[PDB]
């Protein structure tokens, strides 16, 4: 499966995703990284890895749908099968999300449905949970909604700060974002017509 990663900044987990695709039995290759912002770190990451990049500036388009249509055209041109979001900070239109339903994934640094929105690590600390984690899900029109693919629980430790908790959750993200991508890329996990996750046994052995 040919994979695009959409970013707006540092491309968190992009290196993890790249490294996973260079593994022997990988079902995925990262074929393009698209940013809505020029000269961000995540583009340098991609370029240093020899992966094509594009920059699409939302300010050049009349509205969100036209901007998203421009992203989609690039995805079309590069024959992309699957999209991962890695810190992409523009809300994608309903038509875009619909088109890519079951083929676009993202990650969140909580065990959803807990700690929706931004600053989930601070939310976890402020609330006083002892277990948090991260969640990879299919992207839906509504932020943080969408069917869950993989989750990993991560302990909150006595004395944790936003930074130390964040670093622990990031290590889990480095594990599950690529594992989830592999599941979707291989076809092992597919989104059913009923809108629920399906774990498929593949014909090819
Ligand atoms: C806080 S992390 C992220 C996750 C969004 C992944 C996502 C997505 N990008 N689009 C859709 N439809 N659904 C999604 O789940 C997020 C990204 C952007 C916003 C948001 O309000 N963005 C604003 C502008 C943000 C900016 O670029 O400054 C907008 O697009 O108008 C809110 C949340």
């Amino acid at each position: 499966a040919r994979v695009a990663v959409l970013i707006s900044g540092t491309g968190s987990n992009l290196q993890a995703l790249i490294d996973s695709t260079r593994e022997p039995n990988s079902s995925a290759q990262i074929d393009i990284v698209i940013s809505n912002k020029a000269a961000v770190a995540g583009l340098d990451k991609a370029e240093r890895a020899g992966i094509p990049t594009r920059v699409i500036n939302h300010k050049l388009y009349k509205n969100r749908v036209e901007f998203d249509s421009a992203i989609d055209l690039v995805l079309e041109e590069f024959s992309i099968d699957i999209v991962c979001l890695a810190g992409f900070m523009r809300i994608l239109s309903g038509p875009f999300v619909q088109k890519w339903n079951g083929k676009m994934l993202n990650i969140h640094p909580s065990l959803l449905p807990s700690f929706k929105g931004s600053n989930a690590h601070e939310q976890a600390l402020e609330t006083g949970v002892t277990v948090t984690g991260c969640t990879v899900h299919f992207v839906a029109e509504d932020v943080d909604a969408g069917q869950i693919i993989l989750q990993e629980a991560v302990p909150v430790k006595r004395g944790d700060t936003v930074a130390t908790l964040s670093e622990r959750v990031k290590l889990a993200e480095h594990k599950i974002f690529p594992a989830a991508l592999q599941l979707v890329a291989s076809g092992t996990v597919q989104l059913g017509e009923n809108g629920k996750i399906c774990w498929v046994k593949e014909e090819h052995h």
